[PDB]
């Protein structure tokens, strides 16, 4: 069948190069040129061409008009010139050449061609906004046609000495290749222009358009419309209106609006619906388009090798013939020698199969990645709006973090799906075509590797199990070692105060060093393993497979056998590792469609459960109207729970009605029913207006107070201010710091229950809706303030006095007022009425319930302060949210001079050992050379079988070969074992104890004002970085560092004029990675920040799903999520395209390395210095590199991302400690305190040096023994007392003495372990009793016990555990009570050996038991030691035989209890008489 089509071919063609692709010159053939290249771009041209021209003449014109310029003039002009061109190249037909029927064809095609594209070339302009694809590609392969063209003539010339059109001919050629190329410049480079009508309506638009929309498709393929954004976040920092706009189709309204079209077609027209197949149907065209691109990648993937293999050989057989002919030159017709020309062509192959590879791979990439977005964003807006319309037999069903988890997890596996579902066809497509490629290269010998490969894979899977079982116990003790931190910073008072910074710091280095690091030297010596088993593997393979190769076979071994074995084994490596990712990454999507599946087949609530109808007009008409026996279900499966029998509910326009009865009793159920939340098995439901509702539980956004209040509403400042001033929130907003502006909820102030519900009700108020739904709202409201509400919003007189009101509530307030009442009893309403009926009717139980219960300043404070018709609320206008991060503005004030901060570096190189460093950095050296000298022995090798055309002394080549593959793995074994024992674990140690020795010693200020949340959060996740994460981002830095320079010396090598490509390809290398550095880390904080607050917003919605199906706020709720989904899309979009942006520019300057480490080795061999080995060498070298470049712009970025976390500790180790805790001359005596006698000499003191003074000239003398009372009103100052005496702050003037020695000159530590103290802040740490008494067990068994028994404390220390002592107690000591923490702090006390105790109990008023023996505890045992006692009532210091009154930092008062009730107008009598204690005396 086929013979025929032989024997046609022949018959077009002429030329004796003959139709086939490639000449013997290593270029396309004048037929072939002629015949198929610029055919088939005609034919494209043309069918292409005229689908646009109908296109764009059938649309409409959009009114934007492009003024006409010098570009258009200039397109037409030089089409036309190619016109005349073309028609002079037609008539430079020869009379031979017309007998060719390819050359004349393709001019008459090209002819035709020209028409139609100077036709589109005005249509374009006129109207399409970006720059034809159709154009673009036609000039773009008639470029490349005629250059093609032009090469073939020049060729031909240069070899044959004849012009094969004449000299005319290659001219005309000349001039259409150039007249081709500034066509297709002029329609690519310039910008379109504008007229000025149009540009008035560009100040409306928020964000600027998104440049994609106008990206042409040379753009979209280089993504340089990437390049704007990356020079805007290189030179500042990103804030969130610099984003642009999503592309026009990734709105989530469009993508959840199609995927819900056809979910819900899957749903109705299939017995079997597939929620799988429904996204595989509306998003499954792209997929197909990324397939195609990534078959087209793999094929030029291994092209690249082949061609490679055809160079050596070419260069091989070159050097041949010229060795052989010199040597046979004394002789005197030889065939047609191989033109050099070949070689350079091949070059330049490599060059175009590196830049479509290139090309192809990153669309591949855009379309999986949008594939992702568009079904992250379908499916997260599904969700919510499912969640909306769940039953709520499904809410209670399923717990919240589990729906939550369906967006937050199961969204994002799908999303990864995308990433890596090409991967399962094109897995084995790439291997079948390199076991093919290998077979037909190596024979054989090749299933030697694939068997080494395969067996290497379980291997690694095993030690990817036990790494993941030491990560897994190393954050079991960061988190051991978390929670032992955040028991001592909680209570960092209480362990200042007793002196106990050694025995708790000591216990922390005992976590730290023998557990942690421990762990931690482990997983770095697996590390190693890992690391050793990956840098062997790659060799051995190679190795194997010569070594059964030349035993088994008798052919040499050629380079061309050897260094294309060595790339295709290199390009095996990958696509067979990745299989066990892709088979784990479709069991986790197999069960998030499980999930999601259940999630949307769940029931849906009925939607006629309830005639809500327009809203009645006059009072008294019944705006409520359920009857005919209604019954309604809580559940209709599995249990058909009847929530309501026999209803007949009904109520009127302006009268406000009652339901009474017990909890569960039916009332909450029946306004369920209004809100048609229950299930309507029989009887009908009418429902007149809109709604307001109020739970029983108040729910309120996490927003301010007035987004609670107005929750979507119009403001209105007038209403506003009037129901504020109705539910007596006037007080409540007042007492607020902030007041309206306070943030609410969760991540705002917690509001008290009565405030709260006062809040919940203010906001059905500012509705003003028909119909009130409340449902016992004043359970948590004060008497006096519901008697308020009930007279200015639920009364007759009050503001909603018109409106239909329902009130579930059974206090007796609302039922005296309220107007028809109804008896609910377990369901079944029994009877209503008038409240007048029940009256008279007494013997019913309605009015018993009132006889049985029977019979100022807050009350006046709530009492402190027609229209007919209240017009309801205005939904304001949904608009736009935007992200708020002003206080992260706040924080980057540099605004990105981002110049790296070197001292951080240094520091953590000093922080390592520097002479560890070396030596880690010297063997990745002499693990690369090892690994080079390894490849150039390999050459030297194959040299010689193709010297010898065998394989001589086999094993000792072998032998050597192998041997430097060993030590270039063993050297990366030395390597990473240096790198963890020695410099990342010394560092860790290193960082660690200096930090905590640092904040330990920090004095209290540092703790007050910064949070404790902050701090614990620096030595978790800091550390934790610094121990796993920043050790590994260095090494694989300087591995693939030293990679690339070993790589580059090595071409150079071969090559020394390639240092002139080096140098400005080096500069575009860093100007790219500086760019990809600042921008895309800028991104992934933007898209980082943008992802929580959708979930949190999810989160949010669905406590409240009563509230917003109740104000059917549903659209605005639902416009929230989609609104907050595109937020966090917009950030998410440029951050993915900025990867592929690095990756383009990196892969084409990997591609123009190859090209120019190829040409300029051609070049070397005309001068025929080069071989065989040196091109295989250093070309296959420079493929591998492209890779190596991405690893390190990736690794810097993982650096710099880390490196912070030194900052951080740093920033805290190099905290001012407080006064040294010994001096060494200046140590007190043993037996001081001797005596126990404080002296103040004129003492004065500050919190900070920024606050006023808090004590001024203190002169107080205590004598020895003497029980003292402080006494001082609120602000005194007189808590500062205790801190002065310990010197927690410094005195600002003055010093004090205790017995004859100032304590200014004592160390700390003597000062504050000498004296017991009983601190205002009881605190427990977690640990054992034992642990809580004797820290540092200074003290025998007996003591302790002793002192558990004058603590009343020995009996229950003995009832918690058998074990006594030992016997643990709960984080925060919650399994004891507050007042057993009293005794505890009690015991702690009375065990310390000194004579001076001081008392703070400025706040302790929990219990009058603990008390109690609290005080007698301390009249009895404590006689000997001189107390100082701060107490906030007045009862306990009566007995004290001196007191102090402290009076703004003075010494108000120094006198006997006598002397200062004797004295009846003293501050301290005044203050009595305050607290009553003067009516008693």
């Amino acid at each position: 069948m086929a013979g025929n089509l032989v024997s046609w071919a022949c018959k077009l063609c002429r030329s004796p190069e003959g139709f086939g692709p490639i000449s013997f010159y290593g270029d396309f053939t004048q037929c072939f040129i002629d015949g198929v290249i610029l055919n088939l771009s005609a034919i494209f041209m043309i069918t292409f061409g005229i689908r646009d021209l109908v296109n764009l003449c059938k649309k409409k014109h959009s009114g934007i008009k492009y003024r006409r310029n010098w570009i258009i003039v200039s397109r037409m002009a030089l089409v036309l010139l190619e016109i005349a061109f073309v028609s002079l190249a037609s008539l430079n037909i020869s009379k031979e050449e017309a007998e060719n029927f390819t050359i004349v064809s393709q001019y008459a095609s090209t002819m035709l061609s020209l028409f139609v594209a100077l036709a589109l070339h005005w249509i374009e302009y006129d109207r399409s906004v970006v720059a034809n694809t159709v154009l673009l590609f036609y000039w773009l392969f008639e470029t490349f046609g005629n250059f093609a063209k032009l090469i073939n003539i020049l060729i031909r010339h240069t070899y044959e000495g004849i012009w094969y059109s004449g000299q005319t001919g290659f001219i005309l050629t000349l001039f259409q290749v150039i007249t081709c190329a500034s066509i297709l410049l002029l329609e690519a480079l310039p910008k379109k222009p504008l007229m000025p009508h149009q540009h008035i309506h560009q100040t409306l638009t928020r964000r600027k358009p998104n440049p994609y929309d106008s990206a042409n498709i040379f753009s979209r393929i280089t993504f340089s419309w990437m390049s704007g954004l990356m020079k805007t976040g290189y030179e500042k920092y990103l804030v969130e209106a610099d984003l642009y706009k999503l592309p026009r189709n990734f709105s989530s309204e469009e993508l959840s609006q199609k995927l819900e079209k056809n979910w819900e077609n899957e749903l109705k027209q299939k017995s079997n619906p597939s929620l799988s197949w429904a996204i595989c149907r509306t998003f499954g065209s792209k997929m197909l388009l990324a397939a195609f691109f990534k078959a087209i990648h793999d094929v030029l993937a291994f092209t690249q090798p082949q061609l490679l293999r055809i160079l050596i050989k070419f260069v091989t057989d070159y050097n041949s013939e010229r060795q052989d002919d010199h040597s046979s030159l004394q002789g005197f017709n030889h065939p047609q020698k191989l033109p050099i020309v070949r070689g350079f062509l091949i070059a330049f192959a490599m060059f175009l199969v590196g830049f479509t590879q290139t090309s192809v791979l990153h669309q591949y990439f855009l379309n999986v990645f949008n594939t992702g977005m568009y079904i992250k964003s379908a499916l997260t807006a599904l969700i919510y709006q499912k969640s909306l319309v769940l039953s709520n037999e499904a809410s209670g069903l399923s717990s919240t973090g589990d729906i939550v988890n369906l967006m937050s997890v199961d969204v994002q596996k799908l999303q990864d799906l995308t990433q890596w579902l090409n991967l399962i066809w094109s897995g084995p497509f790439q291997i079948i075509i390199c076991l093919y490629s290998l077979y037909k290269l190596l024979g054989n010998s090749m299933w030697v590797g694939v068997i080494i490969l395969v067996i290497m894979m379980p291997l690694n899977s095993f030690l990817m199990r036990i790494q993941k079982k030491l990560q897994k116990s190393q954050m079991k003790y960061k988190d051991e070692r978390t929670r032992v931190i955040s028991e001592i910073l909680n209570n960092i008072k209480s362990l200042k105060l007793y002196a106990w910074e050694k025995p708790y710091r000591e216990k922390l280095e005992e976590v730290r060093n023998n557990k942690e690091l421990k762990n931690l030297t482990k997983l770095g010596c697996y590390m190693a393993v890992t690391s050793f088993q990956f840098n062997i593997v790659p060799f051995l393979v190679s190795c194997c497979t010569f070594a059964v190769f030349v035993y088994t076979e008798d052919r040499a071994l050629t380079t061309d056998l050897v260094f294309p074995a060595l790339t295709l084994f290199n390009l095996l490596s990958f696509p067979l590792m990745i299989i066990p990712m892709v088979l784990n990454s479709f069991i986790e999507a197999s069960v998030s469609i499980g999930r999601l599946f259940t999630f949307f087949t769940n029931e849906e609530l009925q939607p006629d459960s309830v005639q809500r109808l327009p809203k009645v007009k006059n009072i008294g008409d019944v705006a409520i109207n359920i009857g005919d026996d209604a019954t309604f279900l809580w559940q209709r499966k599995p249990e058909y729970k009847v929530a309501l029998k026999n209803i007949n509910f009904q109520a009127k326009k302006g009268n406000l009605t009652c339901i009474v009865g017990k909890v569960g009793s039916g009332k909450t159920a029946l306004l369920s029913c209004m809100l048609g939340d229950l299930f309507r098995v029989k009887g009908f439901a009418t429902v007149h207006g809109s709604v307001a509702y109020v739970s029983q539980v108040p729910w309120i956004m996490n927003g301010t107070v007035k987004e609670n209040i107005l929750f979507g509403h119009r403001y209105d400042a007038e209403f506003y201010e009037k129901t504020i001033k109705a539910c007596a929130l006037t007080i409540d907003l007042a007492i607020l710091m902030d007041g309206d502006k306070t943030l609410v909820g969760e991540k705002g102030i917690s509001l008290s229950g009565g405030q709260k519900a006062r809040l919940s009700l203010a906001r059905a108020v500012y509705a003003r809706a028909d119909t009130y739904l409340l449902d016992d709202p004043l359970a948590a409201v004060d008497e006096h303030v519901a008697r308020h509400l009930i007279e200015h919003v639920l009364g007759p007189n009050g503001l909603l006095h018109t409106k239909t009101k329902v009130l579930a509530t059974n206090k007796v307030s609302a039922l005296s007022i309220a107007d028809s009442i109804a008896l609910l009893d377990n369901g079944e309403i029994t009877q209503q009425g008038t409240y007048d009926e029940i009256t008279k009717d007494a013997d019913s139980p309605l009015w018993k319930l009132l006889n049985n219960y029977g019979k100022e300043g807050e009350l006046e404070q709530l009492q402190k302060l027609d229209a007919i018709s209240l017009r309801r609320a205005s939904d304001a206008t949904l608009g736009s949210i935007d992200f708020g991060d002003d206080e992260n503005i706040a924080k980057r004030e540099h605004r990105e001079q981002g110049k790296v901060k070197w001292n951080i570096y240094l520091e953590y190189a000093k922080a390592c050992n520097p002479k560890s460093v070396c030596v880690f950095i010297l063997f990745i050296v002499i693990s690369m050379f090892l690994s080079v000298m390894g490849n150039v022995w390999l050459k030297h090798w194959s040299e010689v079988n193709s010297r010898y055309g065998s394989n001589p002394n086999a094993a000792r080549y072998l032998a050597i070969y192998f041997a430097l593959g060993i030590g270039s793995a063993l050297a990366t074994l030395i390597q990473t074992i240096v790198l963890w024992v020695f410099c990342t674990i010394h560092a860790s140690k290193y960082l660690h104890n200096l930090m905590t020795n640092s904040v330990l010693r920090a004095p209290m200020t540092f703790f007050e004002t910064t949070p404790i949340g902050r701090i614990l959060n620096r030595f978790s996740n800091d550390i934790y970085k610094v121990d796993a994460l920043l050790g590994r981002t260095f090494s694989q830095f300087f591995v693939n560092a030293v990679k690339v320079t070993f790589t580059i010396t090595v071409i150079c090598a071969t090559t020394w004029q390639f240092i002139f490509i080096i140098i400005p390809l080096s500069v575009f290398y860093i100007y790219y990675q500086q760019y990809y550095l600042r921008t895309s880390r800028e991104l992934r904080r933007l898209d980082s920040i943008t992802r929580s607050p959708i979930y949190s917003h999810f989160q949010e919605t669905l406590g409240g799903l009563a509230t917003v199906r109740g104000y059917s706020q549903q659209k605005r709720f639902s416009h929230i999520n989609q609104c907050r989904i595109d937020n966090n899309m917009s950030a998410f979009y440029p951050s993915i395209n900025a990867n592929r942006w690095l990756a383009y520019r990196l892969e084409l300057i990997g591609s123009i390395i190859i090209l120019g480490a190829a040409t300029l080795s051609v070049f070397r061999l005309k001068q025929g210095t080069l071989t065989a080995g040196m091109v295989g060498l250093s070309l296959s070298y420079a493929l591998q590199i492209t890779q190596t470049l991405n690893w390190i712009v990736r690794m810097t970025v993982e650096v710099e991302t880390n490196i912070v976390s030194v900052e951080r500790i740093k920033e805290y180790a190099d905290l001012k400690s407080e006064a040294p805790l010994i001096v060494e001359g200046h140590r007190p005596p043993k037996e001081w305190p001797s005596q126990g006698d404080i002296k103040f000499n004129n003492y004065s003191t500050r919190y900070r040096p920024e606050l006023d003074l808090v004590l001024k000239h203190i002169n107080i003398h205590i004598k020895p023994n003497e029980k003292v009372g402080i006494v001082g009103r609120t602000g005194a100052g007189k808590s500062s007392l205790t801190l002065a005496l310990f010197r927690m702050i410094e005195a600002s003037e003055g010093n004090i003495v205790i017995d004859n020695i100032a304590i200014n000159e004592i160390g700390l530590y003597d000062l504050r372990h000498k004296l017991s103290i009983i601190p205002q802040d009881s605190q427990v740490f977690e640990g054992t009793v034992r642990e809580n008494i004797d820290p540092i067990n200074q003290y025998t068994d007996e003591a302790i016990w002793r002192a558990l028994e004058l603590s009343h404390l020995k009996e229950h220390v003995l009832s918690m555990s058998n074990d006594g002592l030992d016997a643990q107690l709960t984080e925060g000591g919650g399994n004891l009570s507050v007042g057993q923490r009293q005794l505890l702090c009690l015991a702690r006390a009375m065990l310390v050996p000194s004579k001076i105790l001081v008392l703070d109990q400025a706040t302790a008023a929990v219990d009058v038991e603990t008390d109690k023996v609290v005080q007698e505890t301390i009249r009895t045992a404590f006689k000997d030691r001189t107390i100082l006692t701060i107490a906030h009532r007045l009862n306990t210091i009566m007995d004290s035989d001196r007191i102090i009154v402290l009076d703004n930092g003075k010494v108000a008062e120094f006198d006997s209890p006598g002397q200062l009730l004797s004295d009846n107008k003293s501050l301290f009598y005044s203050l009595c008489m305050e607290a009553g204690l003067v009516n008693e005396n």
